């Protein structure tokens, strides 16, 4: 199946799914000279106080930080957005070297990393009702930079030695996302999609202009995980992310 090999990678997908070439793809390339400058954009609403991360997992293309969603817990509101977003999950797209890793970039320039904090919308009842909904999705981007080391990221760093391959799983409780978030909530805005199979357009993407920054031995043990199920030839995954899509007439908006 799809991966992001040679054989399988992201200018094959469209065999498999044909939305691949739609009209609201994900991820794309910030012009910051372009992006609209919107006044009546309200600032973004993230109460994480709450929030209760349960496991983190290894499915193949990257690791997932799942978030109990049976109930308003961690939520994001206000910005773009109408209504309660709840979050499900977090996950990162990294590259092989620095200079290399994020999906969107900004001026044609890629980050070292890029996080994604994973939201459905409440009024649709359940994750799967939302992905066949335009607004179903909210997505917040956070961009990745190496430098000093960030506190609030170590507890996920120390426990991908336990789900080094494709399947595994561990408890992971009482993980505080709020730790991941820049100091700023600055944001551009476009109507995009999912940047993996099955890339349906149905995500509202946010993302925070002020990258936060991770150290290099912080970035270093991502790198060491594996594509790959256990017992089977080793496959770092490195290099998990979608090249920039056409945007398409479609305009990005600044909160700033
Ligand atoms: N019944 C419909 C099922 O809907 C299928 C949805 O796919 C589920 C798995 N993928 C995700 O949840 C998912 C979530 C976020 C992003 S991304 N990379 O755009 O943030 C990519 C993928
Ligand atoms: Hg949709
Ligand atoms: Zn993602």
């Amino acid at each position: 199946h799809w991966g992001y090999g040679k054989h399988n990678g992201p200018e094959h997908w469209h065999k498999d799914f044909p939305i691949a070439k739609g009209e609201r793809q994900s991820p794309v390339d910030i012009d910051t000279h372009t992006a609209k400058y919107d006044p009546s954009l309200k600032p973004l609403s993230v109460s994480y106080d709450q929030a209760t991360s349960l496991r983190i997992l290894n499915n193949g293309h990257a690791f997932n930080v799942e978030f109990d969603d049976s109930q308003d817990k961690a939520v994001l509101k206000g910005g773009p957005l109408d209504g309660t977003y709840r979050l499900i999950q977090f996950h990162f797209h990294w590259g092989s070297l620095d200079g290399q890793g994020s999906e969107h970039t900004v001026d044609k320039k890629k980050y070292a990393a890029e996080l994604h904090l994973v939201h459905w919308n409440t009024k649709y009842g359940d994750f799967g009702k939302a992905v066949q909904q335009p607004d179903g999705l909210a997505v917040l981007g956070i961009f990745l930079k190496v430098g000093s080391a960030k506190p609030g990221l170590q507890k996920v760093v120390d426990v991908l030695d336990s789900i080094k391959t494709k399947g595994k799983s561990a408890d992971f409780t009482n993980f505080d996302p709020r730790g991941l978030l820049p100091e700023s909530l600055d944001y551009w805005t476009y109507p995009g999609s999912l940047t993996t199979p099955p890339l349906l357009e149905c995500v509202t993407w946010i993302v925070l202009k002020e990258p936060i920054s991770v150290s290099s031995e912080q970035v270093l043990k991502f790198r060491k995980l594996n594509f790959n199920g256990e017992g089977e030839p080793e496959e770092l995954m490195v290099d998990n992310w979608r090249p920039a899509q056409p945007l398409k007439n479609r305009q990005i908006k600044a909160s700033f």
